């Protein structure tokens, strides 16, 4: 019912996805996407202040809002506008992309 | 030039996502996304044995192909075939999207 996934590293990586049809499962134990996000977001949370606010949620300790709006991968930023989401971003993206995002809703 | 982000969760959500524009960072420090991923790829793996191969790489530890395949969030599930990526599914699905995923391609 079950079989191992298959480890592959930057050595090999090459020479294991070569010929036919292969699914490769990009992940990591500690987010490192999610570190990556934070100080542009602080930096945007300055930038804003006073016109848009900007929150975080721990989707391990929060399972109910995680599953309400369906958060598949992290990061995943939703902008909500007066409690509705209108917008989502998936992953890390840079701090002008961003801004462009709550420039389209302000 | 920095202000610290807001901390919400499931008690008070409802009392703090109410007006204005808003972004939430959904985050974790552990990849839960990627634990709940993980098993379903296993059962995947056994269904497709002889057929498409399931293989996974930890983004922290192999940054050369990380980069490559512009990973930006997790998990990713790249599907190559004959080396060449031919789709991506962004993050955790069940078991039945992600085999229509792989049939596509066999
Ligand atoms: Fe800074
Ligand atoms: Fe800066």
């Amino acid at each position: 019912s079950h079989m191992a996934i298959v480890k592959v590293t930057d050595a090999d990586f090459d020479s294991k996805v070569e010929s036919g049809v292969q699914l490769v499962d990009f992940w990591a134990t500690a987010c490192g996407p999610c570190k990556m996000i934070a100080p542009v977001l602080e930096e945007l949370a300055a930038d804003y202040e006073g016109k848009a606010d900007i929150l975080k949620l721990d989707v391990d300790e929060n399972p109910s809002t995680a599953a309400k709006y369906e958060v598949m991968s992290i990061p995943t930023l939703i902008v909500f506008k007066d409690g509705q989401p209108v917008d989502k971003v998936v992953g890390f993206q840079p701090k002008e992309n961003l801004a462009e995002v709550l420039d389209k809703h302000l």
